[PDB]
């Protein structure tokens, strides 16, 4: 409760900032995405309020980079959405508000929803996901492999992408179990027309394993830790010049 | 009029339960390589009663453990009978449906050991089918039973697959040799693109994890070919054979031997 207290005060006082972790096209090395991650610089209502802020902040940041000629047309940014945000009407409203104020092209925004959303899959959740899809926003399943999936729902739901959990990526290719989980996820995604981001790439062996198996995308401290907006935009600049 | 519980207890003491067996076929050859044991109640008052009509009541009162143990023993005894008669080939196994309630107190380990000891059946000839949603109730006790059974050489498959929830990390870590695609999906392929996609997804999962697949509910030649062409190893369904009384099943084994 003391932790929620601190976050509330941080929100009230505007003491939060987004950092962004580059998401790279493994074959080219091109930064094509970035996961927005909340940092503090020193209750469902709190989740909702934080997400409203994150959504607007992230969409505004990308729109700003586009207008300054720093973000290429292929750059998208991703925001993490809690399963707890599907209660009521608020998520679709928050996304609509962020897009309206920023003027951002909706397919520039991607929402990362943890796998265990499938465990709370009600009619209201399915309807929310369809509503979000109808707006042109990209949807990804996050932490994939660590939660629970219905193979029927996975085959039906409008997710364009999956993110392989870091806990598996960090153990390949040495460990058979984690390695077969990763290669299975890649095969699933291929048949479902989903793109895959491998989260938590730490070593060059991991990068190379993943690339040589058609894993589209990667993110990890190997390439870049989460970066402040200005540091992230520097990477975009160097890439544009290259 | 007696309660269903009273009548079920009487069915056990009066030997009114029976097993039927549905052939499991290797798609590539058309060979019967297995059989799923399926309990019925030969109810003197009603005829051949299906488990949907009594198993829920068994579960309400915990009679399900005694009932499932009866099934396990009867199945092991039957396979041993066919083996001794020379009618069951060396590759033949039979599969028994297990209730998640059997894991309680690690009962299942003792129940399987008893069934094997009473029948003399080798563990490598017995397969167990546990519903996919066992993954939502995965405790150290369940994991202990599963590891014990794999250690014995008893093969383990996930039943009703696609109608429940799976953890990819559990599918990898747990000793499941196979899964069985639910008939509700297979029944509708390729005509219904949604069900067809579900089947394709499950096949990719199983192949990825080195698991064998039985597609249940195969009703048409087109479905048989769809699955076979996509490397699904085994099948079960009305196209090949409905569930059969023991003597009927054994006759199928006799025909195949020729
Ligand atoms: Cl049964
Ligand atoms: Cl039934
Ligand atoms: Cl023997
Ligand atoms: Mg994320
Ligand atoms: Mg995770
Ligand atoms: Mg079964």
């Amino acid at each position: 409760l003391t932790l929620d207290t601190r976050l509330r005060q941080a929100l009230e006082r505007n003491e939060l900032v987004l950092h962004y972790q580059p998401i790279v096209e493994l074959a080219s090395g091109r930064i094509v995405g970035g996961e927005a991650l909340v940092r503090w610089e020193d209750d469902t209502g709190l989740i909702v309020a934080l997400s409203d802020w994150v959504l607007e902040a992230c969409c505004t940041q990308l729109r700003a980079w586009q207008q300054q000629g720093r973000a290429a047309d292929d750059l998208t940014l991703s925001v993490n959405i809690s399963t707890r945000q599907f209660e009521g009407e608020h998520l679709t409203r928050a996304v609509d508000r962020a897009l309206a104020r920023s003027g951002l092209r909706p397919d520039c925004l991607e929402l990362e929803i943890t796998e265990n959303v499938m465990l709370v899959m009600t009619d209201e959740v399915r309807t929310c996901l369809d509503a979000l899809r109808a707006r042109g926003v990209r949807l990804a399943l996050d932490d994939f492999g660590t939660g629970y999936s219905s193979l029927s729902y996975l085959s039906q739901l409008p997710f364009h992408g999956l993110k392989i959990d870091q806990s598996f990526v960090r153990k390949i290719p040495a460990h058979p179990s984690e390695t077969q989980i990763v290669t299975t996820i890649l095969a699933l995604a291929r048949g479902l027309g989903m793109e895959v981001v491998a989260e938590g790439i730490e070593t060059a062996q991991q990068y190379a394993f993943l690339r040589d198996r058609g894993c589209e995308f990667g993110q990890g401290n190997l390439m870049s830790t989460p970066q402040a907006a200005d540091a992230f935009a520097s990477l975009l600049d160097r890439q544009k010049a290259s």
